[PDB]
RNA sequence: UGGAGAGUUUGAUCCUGGCUCAGGGUGAACGCUGGCGGCGUGCCUAAGACAUGCAAGUCGUGCGGGCCGCGGGGUU
């Protein structure tokens, strides 16, 4: 019912008298490929607990994506921190062209053809957050005319 | 009908930032290897120096001759 894929897994270290102590962080995307996505970042002393926690957090943070024939309705450009994500809809038969992080996010969202570009900071976390805010800032023509009723 | 990034400064992080890699290209060269054909292509350097052969001539329907030869005339 819900597909779950990890973006990256990293091991961080804090200094304590005696040595360094490790804490694992993991990004996880979850999607039904129908228009709903979710991003989560979990931290835990071990890796599997971090992956499970990231899955829970991702299921708790969902985003409804207005797909229009496997693609996006309009091009977007989002700055998260120093990271920039540029999205642009594509005709069918194009395929998803993106870095690993935005490719995973968009594929789990149900996108089939789109063009992207990562700019500035290539940080996977910030790129993921920028992609999420881009999908959150998407508007359909119905939404546009709904906002301009008056 | 068109756009992917990654490695690397830190104990760990975010940023800035350079270096590097994955791609495509060549009148190429070098190493190892090397079976056939078609179509292309082949002094990027000394516009340095060149043996040798060929590469620009053709018209007797413009004109008069020379040399070699033959035939027929004026003459016993
Ligand atoms: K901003
Ligand atoms: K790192
Ligand atoms: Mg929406
Ligand atoms: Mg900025
Ligand atoms: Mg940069
Ligand atoms: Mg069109
Ligand atoms: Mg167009
Ligand atoms: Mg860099
Ligand atoms: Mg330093
Ligand atoms: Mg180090
Ligand atoms: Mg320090
Ligand atoms: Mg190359
Ligand atoms: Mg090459
Ligand atoms: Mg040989
Ligand atoms: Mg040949
Ligand atoms: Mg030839
Ligand atoms: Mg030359
Ligand atoms: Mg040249
Ligand atoms: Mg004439
Ligand atoms: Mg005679
Ligand atoms: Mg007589």
């Amino acid at each position: 019912d819900f597909e779950e894929k990890m973006i990256l897994i990293r091991r961080t270290a804090r200094m304590q008298a005696g040595g360094r102590r490790f804490r694992f962080g993991a990004l996880v995307v979850v999607g039904d490929r129908q228009g709903r996505v979710g991003l989560g970042f979990g931290k835990a002393p071990e890796v599997p607990l971090a992956v499970q926690k990231a899955g829970y957090y991702a299921r708790r943070n969902m985003v409804e994506v207005p797909l229009q024939n496997g693609t996006i309705p309009h091009e977007i450009e989002v700055e998260f921190g120093a990271s920039k994500i540029v999205l642009k809809p594509a005709a069918p038969g194009t395929g998803v062209i993106a870095g690993a992080v935005p490719r995973a996010i968009l594929e789990l969202a149900g996108v089939t053809d789109i063009l992207t570009k990562e700019l500035g900071s290539r940080n996977p976390i910030n790129i993921a957050y920028a992609t999420m805010e881009a999908l959150r800032q998407l508007r359909t023509k119905a939404d546009v005319e709904r906002l301009r009723k008056g």
